[PDB]
């Protein structure tokens, strides 16, 4: 049967969110963490494919949702969750590429900041450059909880990036020059909408790939990643 | 258990694909086409949650699957089948809204090239103006089968968005003055991904929302406009 | 003695141009056609030498008008028919060099849009991506037409530059890894002004020049080339 | 018959240019300043209508070409002149549109550097701000021969448009501000070709019609400021 | 006499830096500065009037220069401190304006990221968005000096504008919207400096005017903002 | 104690500007101009310690002050000037770089228009090319100063850049083949403030190095270049 929508792109009824929520591009990622993580849980998304879930987080409110891949997808749904669903923090948890030297495949990376190569910030401020940036409780939070669960972490700037497969010459050493990171394609598109809504977000992402020697995390490689990197984001909705 | 993985994105096998694929945004609409459309079929890609499935469509190699929203996401997916598995035609399938005057809510239109906000194009063409720009054999098939059909047809430009939320003043009334008939998400990321293999793709969509008089279809009236659109792609593979 | 100028760049009285017009850049080709292809012609603009003829081809009101080099000069004599002298369609009849490996010198070319490095679309849509599109009905009826005539087409994107003698490095490759069929330097001009006023526009050209491998037609070659296409644009106009 | 080209579109024999040449848009106004002014004239360029003339000026070599309209017009017929016939001065002469509030129809503006919506000179520096600027040499010949003429001159910056026919707001309120003194089409598009080739070039133009006021000067105000013009180019050709 | 110049804007002698330095604009300030909280000070600058000095505060060694106004000034400062100097950390103190409805005259801002109108950043990173982002531990000893001293601040995003007499239309409420902070004119120039040489930056500013509602802090005011934020640096040394 | 303070970077009392002002970018060697070249000199400005001084030179009123380095710098004190201190005319006196093959370290250049790579230009004319344009009577002033005098002058354009410490390949070659004269740091911000007031202004600099073959004047040389080039100056004031 048919079955109201708040927005076009999700079924969850106002108040399904909590005020917090954890976010990654995987649907089937988000089901992953809901069904490990959170207690309480329900599924209160499924338009899509993308997958949603409401729970707690030893005990305070919880949620988590994919998000798809890139700006414009990312964009959709936060917009929503902070305007409909009256959200107040969303982390992002994700998975990037590295061109810096000195880190290293599998390295937790918490964002302070993203560049990207869209227009969807230039279009926000008279054409100028509006840096995406995350709040700094929620960047300390993440850097907290990091240092109380012993698992070392870099901090500084992401680059997020509309085309995946990149044809273009000079970019990696450009990104290297300053000291990027991480490469990855969503979180300068989450921190503006964050900011117009006065509201808080985050990112921190695991390091799948080395785009400049080729190393690559197997599978269980990416999943031991994956668990240290979720639980400094779940500790770090606790401060939040 | 673990699958071989020919892309990060597709657990297809190389050769799964039929050479003409059908796009959508929405698996699940990807994965109805299929149940209803195709025979032979087989569910090829589950990973992300981005379904895919490969059959026939009237004894013809035909496969349909899910791209996700904007154009970073439609060009990963598009990149990955014009290059590893070798395909040679997409016809994206979707809905749009209008801005025309003579434009109206379940009207079928198709797309003779793209405009857009991202910077994708400018990034392939030293930053000048490249048309994403259908391919002509592509979009004669689609007349075509609509005139065949005595399906009413408006052929045109669209504007791919990598805002669906816009704030941005003078935007409609621009698209409006240049006649302009869909505003969507995606078309002006595949074309140029197929013209830098040397393939074809074209763009089909129903309009589900008048930007300008609020006018909007129900659920049955989305319905109706999918059989009629989905017809006329299905009955245009056979020409391509 | 002086003569009523309706505007500032045409002699031509309000109803001297007939619905449909070709146009060529240089004003004695169009004397030429008119002299050649045109029954009942009368001269109808002499003002700055650009040369324009109102007559009929095989019983059907048409024009034929020079329109000069570059953007800025066919947007004033396209503005100004469309707007003052309410054409409905114009056939832009060119040549053009190109980069495509497939294509060769004397191939007849279609253009279903066209990119550019002028800044006059970007001006017309907020500085975004605007595509200057041929309306398809002119491109059917110029395929058509040729079909007919059983004379070989290239249907695709050309590229409008402002910049005759180019020193831009990089810019043929990129023209032919996404294969644009032909370099000319005006259709990307009248596209725009066609959809301003709700009206139509197409472009012909047959290659002079191989940009890559320095192939060039002969003054002979050029005449046949020239005689192939004018015959598909005039037989084109019957069906406009 | 067929005559030798040295360039696509001049049929100009090598020498049979001075090296100096006064160019105005319009190929017809080129023949009556040969016709009136020139001595030892024949005609040496016939291509497109685009009449050019070589003879002498109180004995001194000087040469008059059209150069059409717009930047992509005048940039072809420049850098042939500068590079295939070693000219080593061009004077643009033409008419002009003003904003300024003290600046009147009739008036006769000396150029000394032009802006412009066009992308050309971005090209050549790397996408920076490029001043298309007369040779002072030149702008001091011009200012020099009014004077002792009893010519008044306004001396300042020009505009230079691809698009005569404006749709853009704001655009005659800035130029006022900042005391533009002729709006025209070609200018700049001059200079930055003579600094190519280590030449001279400069612009006087006529003010023919107030944009803000609508004042327009008649056909024989026209020709008086014409006279008054072309007067003051030829006197300075005798110092350059 | 005539002394050695190790950079063309600089008498200091190579190692006459602290690896740690302040920066302000008003070489005055500078002074100030040095002569109220350092110890162990000599003046190592006077070219220009840029005074620069070196000593300790509390024991660790110190520097403090003037930068001068706007984004080219500081850069040369600061890319000569990093480059020549061998300066590890530098701390902008300033004043500012805020726009923000929630931040008053006499608060004190750290900054996390900084936009601008400037080119400088994007001629670092192939055009894209490059965040001017703060070293999250330079950040971080900031906000602990502050709670350590009872002083409360903003944390969040600055602009840095190369035009201090603002015409420009809906810039403030676009920077109110996103939720600015803080109105400047150099730290966006700096932090991507210290990202080229592996090296640290962050920036303090005291709210010295409200530029919407125009309140603006007394001489007296002003004092006392500075006496706090100075003070925070200072101690914020001592962690870094 | 405190002073009345007419701008926030100004101690000037209105009035006591003279309407001719020569600017440095060196205070000191505004200190310098004054004790050596003006009579009944006072100084008039302290701030930030960027002395202005006025009195006159020979008999006729005139003001000396420093600019400091870059456009945004040299915007804040010229706008002040025109706009507080209703001057008429500033003369910006400096040293520059150059790459032009023709000319050579101690070379007088006298600026006709500046090019840069800052966007102060795009923003006050809707994004498009802004010539910074010196005032014709100041240049020629410069010119027939430097003429009674003797002392040679290169004439021509000038690049102002926000970035001393360049890293960007290809800029001195499309300098050098463009033939622009002087690279500096300041001119293409002052002359459209000079446009913005309706009021004038110029530039002279002095080549202090040679970009391409690395030569640089020794102290005692650039003294010597400096008193030319001062001279001219002061001289070029008298008929202004
Ligand atoms: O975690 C999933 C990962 O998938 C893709 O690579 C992109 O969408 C990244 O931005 C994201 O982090
Ligand atoms: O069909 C689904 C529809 O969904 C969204 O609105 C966008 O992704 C559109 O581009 C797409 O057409
Ligand atoms: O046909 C004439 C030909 O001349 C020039 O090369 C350009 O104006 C082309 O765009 C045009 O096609
Ligand atoms: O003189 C002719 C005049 O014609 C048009 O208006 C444009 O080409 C101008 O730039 C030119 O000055
Ligand atoms: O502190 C001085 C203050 O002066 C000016 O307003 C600008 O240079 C600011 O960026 C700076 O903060
Ligand atoms: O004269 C001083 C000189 O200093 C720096 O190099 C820049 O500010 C130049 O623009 C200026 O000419």
């Amino acid at each position: 049967h048919h079955h109201h929508m708040a927005t076009p792109h999700n079924s969850a009824k106002v108040g399904d969110f909590a005020e917090t929520v954890l976010m990654c591009g995987d649907p089937l990622r988000a089901k992953l963490i809901a069904d490990n993580y959170l207690e309480n849980a329900k599924q209160v998304n499924s338009v899509r494919g993308m997958l949603g879930f409401t729970g707690t987080y030893k005990g305070k409110p919880l949620s988590v949702m994919g998000h798809g891949m890139g700006i414009p997808s990312i964009s959709i749904y936060a917009e929503e969750l902070y305007n409909v669903y009256k959200v107040k923090t969303i982390i992002r948890v994700g998975t990037c590429g590295t061109v810096d030297p000195n880190v290293h495949v599998r390295d937790v990376c918490i964002v302070t900041a993203s560049g990207t190569d869209s227009n969807v910030n230039r279009m926000r401020l008279l054409g100028h450059d509006f840096p995406a940036t995350a709040n700094f409780e929620v960047v300390s939070a993440l850097v907290e909880s990091a240092k109380a669960l012993n698992i070392p972490t870099q901090v500084g700037k992401a680059y997020s990036t509309d085309i995946f497969y990149s044809k273009e010459q000079g970019l990696n050493e450009a990104l290297a020059q300053y000291h990027f990171i991480a490469v990855e394609m969503e979180s300068a598109g989450l921190f503006p909408i964050a900011d117009y809504y006065g509201a808080r977000a985050g990112c921190i992402c695991t390091v799948s790939d080395h785009i400049i020697t080729h190393e690559s995390a197997t599978p269980e490689e990416r999943q031991t990643s994956f668990q240290n990197m979720i639980k400094i984001a779940l500790e770090a909705t606790l401060k939040l």
